[PDB]
């Protein structure tokens, strides 16, 4: 008949961390004291949207909205990065600037400790929702050390005085290198692309492992947000065989292969027309 | 059975290049000259430029057929680029309102708008020379719409040449134009978001299509009804259905899909055509959409 364990593990992840970065929240230096707080509050928002039920307009529910908000946060990250870059290139163009070289250090003192508390505690031992907040936390950890160490030279030998530019540069660059991966991941998720953890051809062999299947076309198997996969394909079997028990055994095999979320099978007839099935011939791969 | 590219590129890539140099002119008149009002349409021209860009981009993608990792072609990358361009519009409007409210609170500036007027005067004249299916009309309506916006920027600045008394025509006009453009963004982004989360198309109705299902001799009971569209107008269908053992299930779904095609166009569709086991009270995982 084809028919709150791990998501609930996330309630104790940010609801506290939100208040923590809130307490965390020089006047211009306190600017990024909220870029993390807002992001993680929106992450919790995404969690509550994952809690939502299905509907008619949204038959599957309100799930991918989580990735939507995630990528929105990532775009705001893209934003704040370029902001810092503008500051750095301008202050390169304006190499003159005066401020005590430790007043920012002494407040980055708690910051490096502030960030690392929430960052690596949020480290894994696998919803990307958590990971998106983590790489942000891991991201602003760079902001914690972008000026802390890079200003000590000014405090010690200001004959260079511009180590903050290069350190900000490299840290923002590494944040972006962190982004690119999950960026392309989220893309192919929303791009209706099959999940990374799966091998289309592998699933094909899983199918063909049954005596019943003689051919399969119009196969489509993509996933929801994280581990919720949807399956569709056509199949022709021996006309002598009972599709019902056949398809039941098929679904049995697909389940015993690995997890599923939703499966549809056309169960076509052997009849069928290969020479012009080219419309769904095969994925070019 | 379960079922020009050059000119397509050229007449649209070249047209986008015409819009590009349009932007180029209105922006070389833009920054150093005045820096106050003219930049308003700049984005609008630029955002429509990017719209044409991403449409031809999507054609370029469609030139690549689907693959193993991509079962449905590079279509939805259209929406990706669309929403990204939307966010660019949002950030440019944001910096615009930022500087505008700053100049409002900080009146410390001065402008000889006249020399900045004529560089923006022929700009709307350039909007005049650039003038079917109710879409080209909608584009002509868009064109007419662009005028109302573009023509408004001058008439504001003109009396100021005679009336230095107020001088505040630029902030308010920039503000209202930002409102119009952000409202357009709101509309289109609501549309595209509802499209995402694998939403059903607005042009169609779940209840209507499921009634079309239930209105056939074969059907006895359906469930798992999951239907939606890809990017713009290509819809996909998935659902289960049980009926009597006597029915020739194959021809049943055959005629079902036939009547569905008859109802309207689809891109893909699958049906499981389930059995009269029917664990109805335990089908709560597939009982109905909450609506
Ligand atoms: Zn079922
Ligand atoms: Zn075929
Ligand atoms: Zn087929
Ligand atoms: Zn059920």
């Amino acid at each position: 008949h084809c028919h709150a364990n791990e998501y609930a593990y996330a309630k104790w992840k940010l609801c506290s961390a939100s208040a923590i970065c809130f307490i965390f929240m020089v006047v211009t230096d306190a600017a990024h004291l909220l870029i993390d707080l807002t992001s993680f509050l929106l992450s919790l928002f995404s969690l509550w949207l994952s809690s939502k039920p299905p509907s008619k307009r949204l038959t599957f529910g309100w799930h991918r909205a989580e990735i939507l908000g995630a990528l929105l946060s990532i775009l705001c990250i893209w934003v704040v990065t370029g902001v810092l870059v503008y500051l750095a290139c301008e202050r390169l163009l304006y190499p003159d600037y005066q401020i005590q070289a430790t007043v920012m250090i002494i407040v980055s003192s708690c910051a490096v400790a502030a960030n690392i508390v929430l960052t690596v505690v949020l480290h894994q031992r696998a919803n990307a929702s958590v990971r998106a907040a983590f790489v942000h936390a891991l991201g602003d950890l760079f902001q914690s050390i972008s000026v802390l160490i890079s200003a000590l030279i000014i405090y010690f030998k200001p004959e260079y005085k511009i180590a903050d530019p290069i350190c900000t540069f490299i840290f923002s660059i590494l944040v972006l290198a962190s982004t690119i991966t999950i960026l392309k991941d989220f893309s192919i998720l929303l791009m209706e692309g099959v999940p990374k953890s799966l091998n289309y051809s592998g699933v094909k062999e899983l199918i063909l492992a049954v005596d019943g299947v003689l051919s399969v076309h119009s196969l489509h198997i993509w996933s929801l947000t994280m581990n919720q996969v949807i399956l569709s394909a056509h199949v022709a079997t021996a006309a002598s065989r009972d599709s019902q028990v056949v398809r039941r055994e098929i679904a049995k095999a697909l389940s015993k292969s690995f997890t599923m979320h939703s499966l549809t099978i056309q169960m076509e007839s052997p009849v069928d027309q290969d020479p012009d099935c080219l419309f769904c011939e095969d994925p070019c791969d």
